[PDB]
């Protein structure tokens, strides 16, 4: 399996990094582990204008008003258990946000603010018979209503709740009180089942108390009854939010028809169903072991036909100190990282299954060290059905020594691992910024990508549909549009020229620009630059965007191209002057 | 014959040989590299709002940016090592924000920005290069746009005698201003002598237009030359102006009724030049001859004559205008006596020797052209590895071009860049590695290893946060032990040590509207443990590594419970690393 990727040829898989608490999200080429695109999500991206342009803000709603974003977790869009290339989500910690990114446009598209949770953390995908919904984990109880009269983690009506996305339309579907809190997710290969590791059965606030009990669980979760319960109108809904509610909550010792929870020690982290769809397998983090929920042994447990939750565990393999997370060869082997062995221990579910029955046998493979501390890791295709066992990204948390020294605050350590054979290799490693906790690789196949925006892209049809009101052409018009104290222009733009080079403005006008670039060459990217306005935005091949500020500061002020775009790009520039105040009323 | 072997594989646990610093371009970060396995070590975030460390929100990067704190964006060219006696010496890195007309520190060391100036009475900070001897006193800015001064919204003429551009020099240490030369014509890039005496600056509109074919209609445009010494003589003796509410001491460079001035000559080089590079022989300034397919060598050493007036033409300081192909940029130098230079046009970098040039310039029938090499594609800047010092060493080259096209994996309308590694260890330039990159970056600078020496934990004492020790210091808090909320009128300000996996302070109470800052000093002395703050749904975020103190303010607009939580995995109790803030309504 070739490992480096030399001039002109092209890397085998695309890699989807979270950013972490940067903010967004990275492509990267597998097997060179090179970025190759960033994708602004919750950050503020000086370059493409992300978070400036009106386009943007108008997908990020009313959190545009946040500059950061947490990101942990992204998963691609499947139909039938494999990946269809159509979407790529992730979630926001910080803000309690769930982001669709376009995998044809690689742009974020849509973003949803999560009524009355806090902390979306865990997030996968409906897997069968498609994605239709996104599950988001809320990690944080919080009081209900939390209007500050009550702050008790102990009340009835303080808890989290798990959340369905509809993954069409980026619309609630509904939500799931639960017990305790919520870690990680994943969902079944039927779409009945989705499940999701919590650590907070305590509902504590303290290091001690969320660590008191021996087990907190697995919460399994039946969709089949949560659609036929939203259909029937059984449900509530919760402050404004129309989204419906439903109540997975055991009252008295009596399970709701919506969960079952499923002890499991202990604060369990990961959450991860194997490719052949037999196993939810939760990672004990502080037990040193996973447990394998047996998923066909679900609607016999939802039946009442088991006398015990515990009963449809069959593996508890010990594995080691800090497992946290475990990925899938399609080989039958598991992969699990040791956080405070600092490893990936591989090992056999089948024969893990055997051994929790007594028949002492040894179901550990190998265990590779890795440098330092692993969280998540990731196998090629481990999602599907189609896994196919070739990759390994082991995401680790301190490099230490393993790069250049620079300065106190060190990159992460993502290391790359061959699994085609029966032995780890481990092959190369990956500095990364901002803590990616988890990737997702893909076949190039997999993905298919446009090289020009179509002109009726929904990502800038409200601009559009403003140049409509105006008595716009976009792909023709030079003007220069007044309305009051607004002022509209609307500009193509074809290197090493703008379409409208000055334009005059009264001093506290508010400027709206919007440039169509109309070039057909790929890769030949517009910029545009107000200087000291704090101003900047990509226009790629056949797109609009738009931008608006005040022109707050009287005198003239050059705006410019900012992407290397011809041998004149220097001179692809405009002027806008700016009349003084003192010269127009009031 | 010696050829160019140099290995580029840096394997698990190896170590690069080379620091890259790159400029982040549009997107408005420095990026630290490895060089030669060119991966992205860490980012240090300057004009970028950073979601990660907090770099736009937490209180000491908005004292380092000022009232330019209010600007989320910037646009990075050109990152230089300051120098001592012609070598780095390791203490600074500079950088150019030409959106918003700043120039940047970095402090090696601890590898972040801590100062930063809004260059006063200009726009556009472009082109930036370092004073080399004695030492790097001066940071040199071109500021690239014409405009009028005052800039009060009366004239916007730019052919008015009070419409110019100027040269900008900052005290480095200081990072005040220290003198401006006013100048004809604009100003592109800029590089510095081996004396102290002389700098250089291209110019591409000497004909002081506002539109493309204005701006090339000069047979020649000219690189300026700055007698340093002569600028200092008058600055010392106050033959200045000043000009609006800058105390900045402003001389005057224009020539006058033909008359040259003190300051400044101007030698006629052709076309629209732009790379203006000094040979790492301190011999001579080169020009790039951009839309002329030359470059311009001026001896450095004719220099003294020139403003001595014993030369008859200004020209008489050109020693050699070698013919190298279409579209030439920028060149360096391999310390051997070759140059490099990139050909924009023909998408090249063309390797040829100097001493070879200057004698075909006097007649000689001499192929000084050695090898042309192509690149992929379209390249501007290129970095020989030590060629702004009397060191370099001739063993990596890097081109930074503009179009990647086909050569790496598509991600959609927007392509990276590809900055190409290329071996010049022997006699033949051998391409061996494409390295894709987000947001153009312009140019880079290496340095060897043992050039750069970085802290592994923060001194209690730095600078970076001695503003917030002292405000610590008012409300008679010990930042290494104390842990209180002090409260003044609506304003709370909460100071806690930080110890994984607790904060210091794990709750707190406020009134609805207050103003909370948060102060937290991590008293951890491992290396690499570093801890994150986040206050959920409150846009609040920022990085506290080893011994650090930072500090965050936000208004608690929000009635009830809310969660903050450690971002930074740091411990097997991270997600258990969280504090709840409690406010009260009405
Ligand atoms: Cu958010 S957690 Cu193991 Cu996923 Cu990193
Ligand atoms: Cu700003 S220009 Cu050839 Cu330096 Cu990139
Ligand atoms: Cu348009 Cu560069
Ligand atoms: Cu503190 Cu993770
Ligand atoms: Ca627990
Ligand atoms: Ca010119
Ligand atoms: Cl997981
Ligand atoms: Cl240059
Ligand atoms: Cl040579
Ligand atoms: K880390
Ligand atoms: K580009
Ligand atoms: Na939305
Ligand atoms: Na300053």
């Amino acid at each position: 399996q070739k490992i480096h990727v030399g001039p002109g040829e092209l890397d085998d898989y695309y890699g989807f990094w979270s950013g972490g608490h940067q903010g967004e999200v990275r492509v990267l080429g597998v097997p060179s582990m090179r970025e190759l695109m960033r994708i602004p999500v919750f950050n503020v991206d000086s370059a493409t204008g992300w978070g400036l342009t009106n386009e943007s803000r108008h997908i990020m709603g009313d959190s545009a008003k946040f500059l950061n974003g947490d990101c942990h977790h992204p998963h691609i869009s499947m139909t039938d258990g494999k990946y269809d290339g159509k979407y790529l989500f992730i979630n926001d910690k910080a803000n309690s946000r769930v982001a669709r990114i376009r995998l044809d446009i690689m742009k974020c598209d849509k973003m949803i603010t999560v009524p009355n949770v806090q902390a979306i953390h865990g997030l996968r995908l409906q897997k069968v018979p498609h994605t239709k919904y996104v599950f988001a984990n809320a990690e944080f109880i919080i009081p209900h209503p939390n209007d500050g009269k009550v702050f008790d983690l102990q009340d009835e009506n303080s808890y989290t709740m798990y959340n369905a996305i509809d993954a069409e339309t980026m619309e609630m579907a509904f939500q799931v009180i639960v017990d305790g809190n919520l870690d990680n997710t994943d969902a079944d290969y039927t779409g009945r089942f989705a499940a999701a590791t919590c650590y907070n059965s305590e509902k504590a606030f303290d290091l001690g108390g969320m660590m008191r009990n021996e087990r907190d669980w697995v919460v399994v979760f039946d969709i089949h009854a949560v659609e036929a319960a939203v259909k029937a109108g059984d449900f509530i809904t919760l402050g404004d939010s129309k989204t419906p509610v439903l109540d997975g909550r055991k009252k008295d010792g009596k399970d709701s028809k919506f969960t079952r929870y499923v002890p499991v020690p202990k604060n369990p982290h990961g959450c991860n169903t194997s490719s052949d769809g037999k196993y939810f397998i939760a990672a004990g983090k502080l037990s040193p072991t996973c447990s394998m929920i047996a998923i066909d042994k679900l609607p016999d447990l939802f039946a009442g036909k088991l006398a015990d939750p515990r009963d449809v565990i069959v593996g508890e393999p010990e594995l080691g100190l800090g497992p946290l997370h475990t990925t899938f060869d399609g080989r039958g082997n598991a992969y699990t990282t040791l956080f405070i062995d600092s490893q990936v221990v591989k090992w056999n579910m089948e024969e893990a299954v055997r051994a929790y029955k007594g028949e002492k046998v040894n179901y550990i493979k190998q265990k590779l060290d890795v440098h330092y501390q692993p969280g998540h890791l990731h196998a090629s295709l481990c999602e599907t059905n189609e896994a196919d066992g070739k990759w390994l990204v082991a995401l680790s948390k301190f490099s230490k020594d393993r790069f250049l020294p620079v300065g106190p605050l060190h990159p992460e350590n993502d290391q790359l691992i061959d699994i085609s054979g029966d032995e780890m290799k481990l092959v190369h490693d990956g500095p990364t910024f901002a803590e990616p906790h988890d990737c997702i690789m893909a076949r190039r196949d997999q993905i298919k990508t446009k090289k020009i925006w179509d002109r009726n892209d929904p990502f800038f049809a409200p601009t559009v549909e403003m140049a409509k009101k105006d008595g716009i052409n976009l792909d023709t018009d030079n003007k220069v549009i007044r309305d009051g104290n607004k002022v509209r222009v609307y500009m193509t733009s074809m290197a090493p020229a703008f379409g409208v080079q000055e334009f005059t403005v009264k001093q506290g006008d508010e400027v709206t620009v919007t440039i169509t670039n109309i070039d057909q060459i790929e890769d030949v990217s517009y910029g545009f630059v107000v200087v000291n306005h704090g101003v900047s935005m990509e226009i790629s091949p056949q797109q609009t965007s738009s931008i608006t500020f005040v022109a707050d500061k009287p005198g003239l002020h050059w705006y410019y191209c900012s992407w290397f775009c011809h041998a004149l790009h220097m001179e692809m520039v405009g002027r806008m002057m700016v009349e003084p105040a003192w010269s127009h009323p009031q």
